[PDB]
């Protein structure tokens, strides 16, 4: 009905781990935000990657967005695109930023992982305690497999290993090494860098935001105990209705046990600091940051749909 969302550049969504962009080609990742995105004027474009890779390397997931940042181009018209990632999508948009700026007008992150993940620490560290090391083979090959049955094109290119490698804290901080970015700030700050940034003589327009459900608010006896500040405690639908608001709150209280603080359940808020952090305070989990598993939310939970409309708002008004 509206050019709300009009931007100059067209939009491309990129997924995280798992994803794709549709799950068995039914599922929507970024549930009714391109539709969302698309009455209000904007072009839209979804993309489709390994959901289990890393983001560099011949094979990775960067180098297949790239291929498609190109082919939207050559179907557009278009100089630039605004790329819009969540999870590691936000870990692959940057790879294209770095790579190729002048194909890049804006990076947008929704709960990256920019420093790692804890709890990618903690799955590693349990898979490490198989002294034949044959969870690692089993596990990875049930992963993969489940990438290629769950892809949109069935792509076979999915290495499990590598995505919870890539996701780890210690790893990242290769990969901000060998991907610098000014919308970075110290490893260990729990600082955010430059709103924007310029490569190769190419302006980018950096933004970012994170989901804080889970924030520590009891320790006893060293064990830390967490709340789901998205939910009304206990009686909240969103419990029922959506087995990842419960399944997120589990993974957020290992995180605060690792030393994360307040997080969405994988990700915590230091590590998906980049660029402009418009929030940080939503009470999100982490599918809730992509109107996840079927538009569920907690009822402190503020409308996904509308935060991306904004920030697509936003991009307009900022020349992208
Ligand atoms: P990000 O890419 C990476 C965040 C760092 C996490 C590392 C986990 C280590 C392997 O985000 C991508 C995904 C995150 O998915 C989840 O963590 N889901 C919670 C798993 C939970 C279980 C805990 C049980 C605890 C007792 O974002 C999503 O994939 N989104 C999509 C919903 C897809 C539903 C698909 C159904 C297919 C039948
Ligand atoms: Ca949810």
């Amino acid at each position: 009905a509206d050019n709300y969302a009009a931007t100059r550049y067209p939009i491309i969504l990129v997924h995280g781990l798992t994803g794709t962009d549709k799950y068995a080609g039914v599922l929507e990742y970024w549930y009714g935000i391109q539709e969302d995105l698309q009455q209000r004027g904007a072009t839209v474009y979804v993309a489709n990657l390994s959901g289990f890779q890393s983001d560099d390397g011949p094979n990775g997931r960067g180098e297949q967005l790239l291929a498609y940042v190109k082919t939207v181009l050559a179907a557009t018209g278009a100089t630039k695109v605004n790329l819009v990632g969540h999870s590691q999508g936000g870990l692959t948009s940057r790879y294209v930023a770095a790579v190729a700026p002048d194909l890049v007008a804006s990076v947008t992150t929704i709960g990256t992982p920019h420093r790692g993940s804890e709890f990618a620490d903690f799955v590693q560290g349990v898979l490490a305690y198989d002294p034949t090391g044959l969870s690692s083979t089993v596990i990875a090959a049930f992963v993969n497999v489940f990438g290629i049955l769950t892809s949109s094109s069935n792509n076979t290119n999915q290495d499990a290993l590598a995505a919870l490698k890539t996701l780890t804290t210690a790893q990242a901080a290769t990969y901000n090494q060998n991907y610098p970015s000014a919308g970075l700030g110290a490893p260990g700050s729990c600082q955010t860098g430059a709103p924007t940034e310029t490569v190769g003589g190419n302006t980018h327009l950096l933004y970012s935001w994170a989901g804080t459900a889970i924030q520590p608010t009891i320790s006893v006896f060293g064990v830390t105990g967490a709340t789901d500040t998205s939910t009304i405690p206990l009686v909240d639908p969103a419990n029922a209705l959506d087995p990842s608001t419960l399944a997120l709150f589990g993974t957020g209280t290992v995180m605060v046990n690792r030393g994360s603080g307040q997080n969405d359940g994988v990700v915590s808020k230091c590590s998906a600091l980049y660029g402009q952090v418009l929030s940080t305070s939503y009470k999100w989990n982490h599918l809730d940051e992509i109107n996840q598993l079927l538009g569920v939310r907690g009822a402190n939970a503020e409308d996904p749909v509308a935060v991306i409309r904004t920030h697509a708002n936003r991009l307009k008004l900022a020349g992208v």
